[PDB]
């Protein structure tokens, strides 16, 4: 099926599933910063920039969670390549 | 702004640094990508690369929006700086 070693399997999960902990991570803290700054900047200087912040923010949250899956998915893979 | 100027630019800092990491981990998954893809025959990996390629433009555009956010803040750190 996979014509990969069990080894580089598991290192490109380990790859995916820190990504995903980093973007998360990233997200929250931004996230949070964007609620800071939105609160403390009062009319409409900053709203371009919170609009598209709101807009992206899901597809990030997707992404992170696609990469979760990868590393799941990737590490079934290579205990079956290894048994 | 109702914030320091100094909290001002800590704040871009982390808008920057998560820009930073978010492209490294995209440049790196994305070559991750096309080895297991390339690797994989038949359709078991299929609707990984799907979403991947979905979601990763999304990805790099939010990236790049951050790293507006970091000059928009530094700029107006240094508005305020002025501002007596
Ligand atoms: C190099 As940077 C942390 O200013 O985006
Ligand atoms: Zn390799
Ligand atoms: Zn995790
Ligand atoms: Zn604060
Ligand atoms: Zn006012
Ligand atoms: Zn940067």
């Amino acid at each position: 099926m996979i014509k990969m070693s069990p080894e580089e399997i598991r290192a490109k999960s380990q790859s995916y599933g820190q990504g995903s902990d980093q973007i998360r991570q990233i997200l929250s803290d931004l996230t949070r910063a964007q609620g800071e700054i939105a609160a403390n900047w009062e009319g409409q200087a900053f709203s371009r920039f919170e609009e598209q912040f709101q807009q992206l923010s899901p597809k990030v949250e997707k992404f992170a969670q696609l990469l979760e899956e990868i590393k799941q998915q990737l590490n079934s893979t290579a205990d079956a390549v290894q048994e």
